[PDB]
């Protein structure tokens, strides 16, 4: 099968930037060029570019390695990537946009934090890491200048971002380069040999500057810092600390574990026992969620495409907090995937919540009947449902299908603005140089009704509109 992922629709775009975007404000400025917050000129709807200026080869490959990374990357809580444009004099990579701004911002606010929110926090970066070393790629600058809320609520979800000091590791080899940020920098990244357990470090720093409001490794400048950090030792004898929980302190003491081999991973920090600390959801919303999800019906690799691309790139988040908090309750573990029995204990919860009899459940039956949804929801078939796939399937066929999203995904799919979308366009759209006769085949046979050849927007419309 073609593989139907959130990244193959970031393309490289030869569409003038200007034609479609304008500039609002400035988010921030870098070395590189700025980040300014654009409007489609045409929906109006916001993003969030990094625009690069040039200068000149060794600089392209370096950039097009940081956008590939971020295409494979499909989670809650790592940046999302819609697409990038080049220029005689830049690039511009455009994205969502998250207004809560950065993590720092809100430090520097609120100045400690409670063990509620500080879980909350620590976990979602955790899942976000977890996932990524999990895909083998580190991500190295972990701070909380690099970590942005999605929005201006008071418990908003967490991003990370900035992947342009993020590599892919192999466990074979190791690391020597020298990267980070003095205050979270791990001693083994100054000793010239490291791994993924860096990332750790860095998000154990974290951790304990989110409940003391102070770093744990401190001095006049830099070089001092350095000094202290790589020393390693720490303490927790500041008069605020007497007020937080010791299974935090038990977390934290393991995430800055000196030796990197006694170090906790991140899969592992996720199954903490403090990660849990918590303070519902209305069963009709998650009654059907369930039910759009058991009666999807997997399709014709058009659909697939279009669905996904509607679902990954299309909606917003406001549009699906609902669906967002669904999904993270039904991820016992935290790691970004539903796997099978998170799907199965699901459905079992459910039951629980409607009073149906658990004993009675057909353990087989119910394992069958999962194993099928998963089949038909995995758009990548990669064995386990990501977020995306998630939203794609689970959202309200309607809704997700309103008029704007259906006629936008079809524009984008006629490339060669033809009105029809032929198989070559398709192709396109994966990624691939050519499709498969026999998933083209498997595609007019459906949905061809004047039996032109190609798919025009009216048999679009019907495909999904089923
Ligand atoms: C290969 C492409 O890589 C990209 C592309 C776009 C990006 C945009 C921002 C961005 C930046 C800022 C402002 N930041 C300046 C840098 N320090 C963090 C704050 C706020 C944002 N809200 N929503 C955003 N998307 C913001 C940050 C990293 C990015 C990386
Ligand atoms: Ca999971
Ligand atoms: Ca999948
Ligand atoms: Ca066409
Ligand atoms: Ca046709």
């Amino acid at each position: 099968k073609l593989a139907a992922t959130p990244g193959m629709f970031v393309q490289h775009s030869t569409a003038a930037f200007s034609d479609r975007y304008k500039g609002q404000r400035v988010l921030g400025k870098g070395s590189f060029g700025e980040v300014i917050l654009c409007k489609d000129k045409v929906t109006g709807q916001e993003y969030a570019v990094k625009v690069i200026s040039k200068r000149q080869k060794t600089d392209k490959e370096l950039l097009l390695k940081e956008v590939e990374l971020l295409k494979k990357l499909d989670h809650p809580n790592i940046m999302k990537l819609y697409e990038f444009f080049e220029d005689k004099g830049y690039f511009y990579l455009v994205t969502e946009v998250y207004t809560g701004g950065e993590l720092f911002d809100e430090i520097i606010s609120r100045k400690r934090f409670s063990e509620v929110d500080a879980a909350r926090i620590i976990r979602q970066v955790l899942s976000g890491i977890t996932y990524m070393h999990k895909n083998k790629i580190v991500h190295r600058d972990l701070k909380p200048e690099n970590l942005l809320l999605e929005n201006k609520r008071k418990d908003a979800n967490i991003r990370i971002i900035d992947f342009g000091l993020s590599t892919h590791f192999e466990s074979t080899k190791k690391m020597k380069d020298k990267i980070g940020t003095a205050y979270y920098i791990a001693p083994e990244v100054l000793h010239g040999t490291y791994d993924e357990k860096c990332d750790v470090w860095s998000t154990g720093v974290i951790l304990y500057i989110l409940l003391s409001g102070c770093p744990p490794f401190n001095g006049a400048n830099e070089f001092d810092i350095l000094k202290k950090v790589e020393k390693g030792k720490f303490t927790f004898d500041l008069p605020q600390w007497k007020k937080v929980s010791e299974p935090a302190k038990d977390l934290i003491r393991k995430m800055l574990a000196y030796v990197p081999t006694m170090r906790i991973s991140a899969r592992d920090a996720l199954e903490h026992e403090w990660l849990k600390t918590t303070d519902s959801i209305d069963v009709p919303s998650l009654e059907s969620t369930i039910l759009n999800i058991r009666q999807f019906q997997g399709t014709q690799k058009l659909a697939a495409a279009a669905l996904l691309y509607m679902g990954s790139k299309l909606t917003t988040n406001e549009e699906t907090v609902e669906l967002n908090k669904i999904f993270q309750r039904m991820d016992k573990n935290g790691d970004g995937q539903l796997d099978k029995q998170e799907l199965m204990e699901g459905y079992v919860e459910l039951m629980k919540l409607k009073g149906e009899d658990v004993s009675a459940l057909d353990q087989s039956a119910i394992e069958f009947e999962v194993e099928q949804v998963l089949d038909a929801v995995d758009f990548d078939k990669n064995g386990f449902i990501e977020y995306s796939e998630f939203v794609t399937v689970a959202m309200d066929r309607k809704t997700l299908l309103s008029r704007q999203r259906l006629e936008r995904a079809f524009g984008m799919f006629d490339a060669d603005g033809s009105g029809k979308i032929s198989s070559s366009e398709l192709a396109t759209i994966f990624g691939v140089s050519e499709v498969d006769s026999e998933t083209w085949r498997r595609v007019l046979a459906e949905v061809d009704r004047n039996n032109d050849g190609e798919v025009d927007f009216e048999e679009f419309r019907q495909m999904l509109l089923k």
